[PDB]
C-alpha cells in the first residue's frame, strides 16, 4: 500500500547520507516525506521523522 515505497526511499537516503552525499539524501527524503504524508498510515510519517533524526 505504498508503505514499502517509503521504506525503500528512506533506506536510499540513509545510504546517500552514508556515502557522504547530503544533498541527494535530503531530496530522497523530501520525496519520501511527500508520499508518506499522503498515505493513510500514521506510523509511516513517524518513521520518516525518525529517519530525519539520523540525518
Amino acid at each position: 500500500d505504498d508503505e514499502d515505497s517509503v521504506r525503500y526511499l528512506l533506506y536510499m537516503a540513509e545510504l546517500r547520507y552514508e556515502q557522504g552525499n547530503p544533498e541527494k539524501a535530503k531530496k530522497i527524503l523530501e520525496m519520501a516525506e511527500f508520499i508518506a504524508k499522503r498515505n493513510n498510515n500514521e506510523e509511516l510519517e513517524r518513521l520518516v521523522r525518525e529517519v530525519k533524526k539520523r540525518l
